[PDB]
This record gives C-alpha cells, structure tokens and sequence, in this order.
C-alpha cells in the first residue's frame, strides 16, 4: 500500500507531464497521494498562469464577509457577516491597513502560533466564493476554468445526462481568514490555485479517518451536532491543532505559497488559514473514483448549508433515498 502513514506528498511535474490533468491525479494516486487528503503540485517552471496580476483591482467583492468568532481560541466558530461591497484595490487597501495587517513574525510557525493564540480576537473580512477566472484563456494546462465538467464525468461512468454547471470560483484574503473545517460538496475533489500574494495554511485529516474528526466534533460542539447531522457541512466549525493533537486525531498541515496547486481528494477533511493579502482560484472536479465517495456522501437537511443548483443533480442520481429530505432542506 503506498503512503500508509499518509503524508501529504508534494509532486513536481515536468511540462510534458502537465498536460494531461486527468492522467495526473491518477499518478499522484498511483503513489497514495490521496491517502493524505490533500496534496502539493508545483507547477513546471515554464508554466504560467497568466502574464501579470496588475490589472485586477477592479474586480468587484459584492459581499464582503467579515468572520466573527466565537468559543474559545481551539474551538471556536464563526459566523459570516455580511459587509458592503468594495473591489479588490480596495480590499487590498484594507488587508495591508494597520488594523488586519499581518504582523510581524519569525517564520511561518510564529504566525501559526500567533493565528491560533489571536484568531478569535479578531474578524477578517474575506472575499469569498466570487464566481470567475484569473487563468488567461490562452494557458492551456491546468486551467481551472477549462476542466472537464463534473457532468461530463457523471454521465461517461454512469450513462445518466443531468443538467448543471461547474465553474471556478475566487477569494481574497487576508490575514486571519479562515476556511471551517469540511469536505467538499458530495465529497468531490477541489483544487486550489494561490494566485498572488500571502501563504494559505492547510490542515487535512487523511479519508480513512474523518469519522474520528466527526465523534470529536460532535463532543466539541454538541448543540450543532443535535441541530444537524451533518453539520460540518455549514462550513462554521474551528478545532486547532493542539485539541486535534490532545484528541488523538490523524492529522497534517502544509504551507501553500503563491504559484502553488493543492489538491483536495474526496472525503479529506481541510480547515486553514491565509497569512496576509492574497487571492486564490478553486474549483470541485470529479474522477471515477470519486464516485463511490459521492454515493456515501452525508448530507445536511436542517436548511442551513444551501447550496448551488449543480448539487441537485447528484443527489437525485446517486443519493436517491436521501432526495426528498435533502431538497426540503434546500426550499
Ligand atoms: O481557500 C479557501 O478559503 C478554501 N478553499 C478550499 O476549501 C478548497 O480549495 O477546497
Ligand atoms: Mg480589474
Ligand atoms: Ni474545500
Ligand atoms: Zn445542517
């Protein structure tokens, strides 16, 4: 069995080797990348995004999150308030001024230090989930916008055509913004693309073991737990790496730095953290392995983790018993 500890495994592919995404992940899995929960891909040196970044500051941010927390600095949640819309020149104004810019620091291990002593004193505001590219149409490889569709992918294993869509999506971030702990939606993939700026801090907890960060989260938040089912997937929940440590709970953290791919596999559960200023690309994507991981996928039905009209679909399809119930959920 490759990579039975489960390490995060970082991969440098060759410029001929980028070419084929698909192919890719599947020889990142052929060496148990996947056993990880999420993986490190470096771009070949000849690659490139896009030619520059300088002309991106009139990006529209139509709703601003501002992320208060609340609990103790371990175990907290937060709550997404609403702000009013700025662009990114002006977010990133607002990311370098005194009151949420990054402080000083060490190396990156002081500021993970100081991230989950400080975290739940402050509320960053982060622009999240904006639909949209910052690949250039003419980048050919690992083009989060020119993927192979999630439908597609469906329908070539399984015969069944569904409608929905499958596109990217941005953020900007800032120092202190924070991704709760979750899985994707119906557990698929997500690859992330850090465009610009600051580091983002991952943590993953690898596939064969996220029911044990479930039972710790169902002990750490027991309110939400009697609420929902499943309700990590409200996307709210912070445990540090200490009480994951304290509890025993298989876990890892990476480091991902500006021209740098992370792969999240199907069932990884990830939570983190941005350094400062940046911005990110990330889009779900799916492989015939995924598939049995979508069939066993829980679902959120109390109505709070609302999402996109694409979900529909798999739920019907692979998740049929479940339907009924999720779709209440979503009306
Ligand atoms: O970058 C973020 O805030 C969160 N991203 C992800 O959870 C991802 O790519 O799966
Ligand atoms: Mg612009
Ligand atoms: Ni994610
Ligand atoms: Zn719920």
């Amino acid at each position: 069995a490759q990579n039975p500890n489960c390490n995060i495994m970082i991969f440098h592919p060759t410029k001929e080797e980028f070419n084929d995404f698909d192919k890719y992940i599947a020889y990142m899995e052929s060496q148990g990348a996947h056993r990880a929960g999420l993986a490190k891909i470096i771009p070949p040196k000849e690659w490139k995004a896009r030619e520059t970044y300088d002309n991106i500051s009139e990006i529209l941010i139509a709703t601003p999150l501002q992320q208060v927390a609340s609990g103790r600095a371990g175990v907290f949640t937060q709550y997404h308030k609403k702000k009013k819309a700025m662009t990114v020149g002006e977010y990133r104004h607002l990311a370098n001024s005194k009151k949420y810019q990054t402080p000083p620091h060490q190396n990156f291990e002081d500021l993970e230090r100081k991230y989950w002593k400080n975290r739940i004193y402050n509320s960053p505001i982060y622009g999240a989930d904006i639909s949209g590219s910052l690949f250039d149409e003419n980048t050919k490889q690992w083009n989060l916008g020119h993927l192979g569709t999630i439908q597609d992918l469906l329908e070539k294993e399984c015969g069944v055509v569904i409608e929905g869509v499958n596109t990217p999506y941005l953020y900007f971030g800032m120092w202190k913004t924070t991704f709760a702990w979750h899985t994707e939606d119906m557990d698929l993939y997500s690859i992330n693309y850090l465009h610009l700026g600051e580091p983002k801090t991952w943590y993953v907890v690898p596939p064969e073991h996220g029911q044990r960060l479930e039972r710790l989260a169902r002990e750490l938040f027991p309110g939400s737990s009697r609420g929902c089912g499943a309700f990590l997937r409200h996307k709210v929940a912070l445990i540090s790496p200490t009480v994951l440590k304290e509890n025993g709970i298989p876990f890892n953290r990476i480091t991902q730095e500006a021209g740098e791919f992370m792969v999240t596999f199907p069932y990884g559960y990830h939570a983190g953290f941005n350094h400062g200023f940046n911005c990110a690309e990330a889009i779900n994507f799916a492989t015939p392995r995924w598939i049995d991981y979508g069939k066993m996928a829980s679902q959120c039905s109390c109505g709070e983790a609302r999402v996109t009209f694409s979900m529909d679909a798999f739920v019907r399809i692979l998740q049929p018993e479940r339907y009924d119930l999720w779709k209440r959920g979503q009306d």
